């Protein structure tokens, strides 16, 4: 009755819905758990950034065994536009070998070269002004940035003066300027590309660039505030879905698609839809009494995120203004907001608490004297030790293949494993990009309103702590370099210069690391079925027809970088794949 139904209206879902409805004879229904955002300042204006407005409620982890059994709040979006509506707008591609690796795992048609036309098609880059480029060391390669696609991205039109100290200090400790971190490599420091529309200096989220932009189309239907609770089958053909009010009224509705159902419900939502619908590990489905439609042990396995560490600092001589001027100086805040309201200049074009530059580093850039020892320990250890005993052997094989790919990335000088950032205020950020740990997301019941069990298993693979500790020490080098030392920084408790051994440093880290940057992925992974995969290289769920996974649940493993740009470009690629099979215009 509709041509396609898309479960979830986040980055992937709206991108696909937009491209599919380019054909007037194709109708699409997008069912999205959250509401339409209201254009409020906390969404549209970078300096007013209020992500908590649309956090999915009531998600907590299990006790995290690698993190002193801490339990954490789980953060993921529940709103039209998905993560793009509430994210920090950091817009970065992965490195070349991220995509080549995915190909090499048994995914034909996947590589950096085949993703690049979709990176370019997805976006419009707007250059900064020349005085800001020159004063800020902003550089890019226009040949590999898109000029005509829907996602607008650019930069803030302002930087805090402390960001200069950090840039030079990063340079002094071996993180050089990167010509363009969108070119497939990002070893060193560079300006963060920001998913902002430069004509108004406001967020360019998928609600706007892949729904509002084309909302006059009568064939592009949206239904906010409803949950897809089940896929409906005729035999092994996915023919429709059931949905309920997100607010949990006792009502259920069935709707039907004439070609395909697409899952786009995110790393933490798509596996739950599959499992509720009989697609997942038969042991789980059997104990819940769910008839097995397709026995896929990979469903809900292989969860990954990019762990984060916030390090507190004090300063004897920080420079003014800085980002914390916005919270501690009511006059400075008022004058910056007035500046933004009048001529759209100033601090409010930067996402609140962030700065303008950032650094990414390979394992050997982070640990030049000991990276070979970390690789040896990771190579020596059987991949199966990172998974609970009795993990399905096919899942174990797929993880083994991921792990071998990542160990070659550890050896590669041009693939990132970590990110460092200083917002110019009282804390720095260190991101662990490529954990070897793997978690799980599993339904607890047949009740579609029940949260799944979410176990990140952060730090369970002991190599991760070795990588992360090195990332910590490189951040410490930045702050001790000459250009930062003029600002007189010192680590505050619970860190501090008196922690000098790995054990001392990681003990604190074990208490402070957050499992998650809200980058949850890889829980319906695109790997061969005998490697524990859930979707083919065309993103079709094994064992059933007319059913695909579009959201980043399908990624084999995490990028050298944050996921947003690839979430867009991957849905761009899938839209073409689907149009080809069904002869769509
Ligand atoms: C606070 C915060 C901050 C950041 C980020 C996330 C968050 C939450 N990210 C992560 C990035 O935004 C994220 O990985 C992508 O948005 C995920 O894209 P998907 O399309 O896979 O899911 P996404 O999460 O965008 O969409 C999934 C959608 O499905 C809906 N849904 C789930 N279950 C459903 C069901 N049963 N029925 C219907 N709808 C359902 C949800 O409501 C949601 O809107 C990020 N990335 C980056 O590159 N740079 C950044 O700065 C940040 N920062
Ligand atoms: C954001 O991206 C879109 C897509 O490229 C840009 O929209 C185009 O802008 C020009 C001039 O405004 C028009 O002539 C085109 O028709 C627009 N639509 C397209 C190409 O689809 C928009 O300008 C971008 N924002 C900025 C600041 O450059
Ligand atoms: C991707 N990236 C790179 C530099 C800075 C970033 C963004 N990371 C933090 C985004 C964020 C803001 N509030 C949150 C609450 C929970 C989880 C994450 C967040
Ligand atoms: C992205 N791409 C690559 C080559 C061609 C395209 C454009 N999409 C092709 C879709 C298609 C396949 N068979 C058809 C028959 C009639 C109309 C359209 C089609
Ligand atoms: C976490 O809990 C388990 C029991 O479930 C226990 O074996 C372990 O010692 C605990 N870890 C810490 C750091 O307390
Ligand atoms: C830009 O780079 C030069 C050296 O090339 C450095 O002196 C200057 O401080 C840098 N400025 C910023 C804002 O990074
Ligand atoms: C607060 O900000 C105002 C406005 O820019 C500035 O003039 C003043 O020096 C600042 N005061 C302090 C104590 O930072
Ligand atoms: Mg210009
Ligand atoms: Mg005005």
């Amino acid at each position: 009755n509709y041509t396609f139904i898309i479960a979830g209206g986040g980055i992937s879902g709206l991108t696909l819905a937009d491209r599919l409805t380019e054909d007037p004879r194709v109708t699409v229904l997008v069912i999205e758990a959250g509401p339409l955002d209201r254009g409020e300042d906390g969404i549209l204006v970078p300096g007013a950034f209020s992500p908590w407005l649309y956090f999915w409620p009531g998600l907590v982890s299990t006790p995290q065994a690698g993190l002193n059994n801490r339990t954490v709040d789980v953060i993921t979006a529940q709103v039209v536009g998905g993560g793009s509506t509430i994210n920090a707008m950091v817009y970065l591609r992965g490195d070349k070998d991220d995509y080549d690796s995915w190909g090499a795992l048994g995914n034909p048609g996947w590589s950096w070269n085949s993703m690049l036309p979709y990176f370019i098609k997805s976006e419009t880059f707007t250059p900064p002004s020349p005085e800001l480029a020159a004063a800020g060391n902003i550089t890019w390669d226009g040949s590999i940035r898109g000029r005509s696609g829907p996602v607008n991205y650019s930069y803030p039109n302002y930087f805090f003066p402390g960001s200069e100290n950090w840039w030079n200090a990063a340079n002094e400790v071996g993180l050089p300027p990167v010509k363009d971190p969108m070119a497939g490599s990002k070893q060193g420091v560079f300006w963060i590309p920001s998913a902002i529309d430069a004509r108004t200096m406001t967020r360019s989220h998928a609600r706007r660039n892949h729904y509002d932009r084309v909302s006059s189309r009568p064939n592009y239907h949206i239904l906010p505030s409803h949950l897809v609770s089940k896929i409906l089958f005729r035999g092994k053909q996915a023919i429709g879905v059931s949905y309920i009010p997100t607010s949990g009224g006792n009502t259920t509705t069935n709707v039907y698609a004439s070609k395909e159902i697409t899952l786009a419900a995110g790393g933490l939502g798509t596996p739950k839809i599959l499992q509720l619908s009989g697609i997942g590990p038969r042991k789980l489905l059997n104990e819940l009494g769910i008839p097995v439609i397709s026995d896929l042990p990979g469903v809900g396995q292989n969860l990954q995120d990019q762990p984060t560490l916030t390090i507190p600092y004090t300063f004897t001589n920080n420079v003014f203004p800085n980002t914390d001027s916005l919270t501690t100086n009511a006059t400075y805040n008022a004058e910056q907001r007035a500046l933004y309201d009048s001529s759209k200049q100033g601090a409010y074009t930067i996402v609140n608490s962030l700065s303008t530059n950032i650094g990414v580093m390979s394992l050997q850039r982070a640990a030049p004297k000991s990276y070979r020892q970390i690789i040896a320990a990771a190579r020596a250890r059987s991949a199966s030790l990172s998974l609970p005993p009795g993990t399905d052997p096919a899942v174990i094989r797929g993880y083994q293949a991921q792990r071998n790919a990542i160990l070659k990335q550890f050896e590669n000088p041009n693939v990132g494993v970590g990110t460092v950032h200083w917002g110019t205020g009282s804390s720095a950020l260190v991101y662990h990009l490529k954990p070897l740990s793997r978690g799980t997301v599993n339904i607890r019941s047949t009740n579609p309103l029940d949260a799944p069990e979410i176990d990140y298993r952060t730090g369970t693979d002991p190599i991760d702590a070795q990588v992360y500790t090195s990332l910590f020490r490189k951040n410490r080098e930045i702050f001790n370099a000459p250009s930062m030392r003029v600002l007189g920084p010192s680590e505050a408790a619970p860190f501090g210069a008196n922690l000098t051994t790995d054990e001392e440093i990681y003990a604190v880290m074990r208490e402070l690391i957050n499992p998650s940057n809200a980058h949850q992925c890889c829980t319906a992974a695109m790997m061969p079925k005998d490697m524990g995969g859930v979707v083919s290289s065309e993103q079709k769920v094994y064992g059933v027809q007319g059913l695909r996974v579009a959201d980043i649940s399908f990624w084999p493993f995490q990028l050298s970088g944050s996921p947003m740009a690839t979430a867009y470009a991957g849905a761009e690629r899938l839209a073409d794949v689907i149009k080809k099979e069904h002869r769509l215009a």
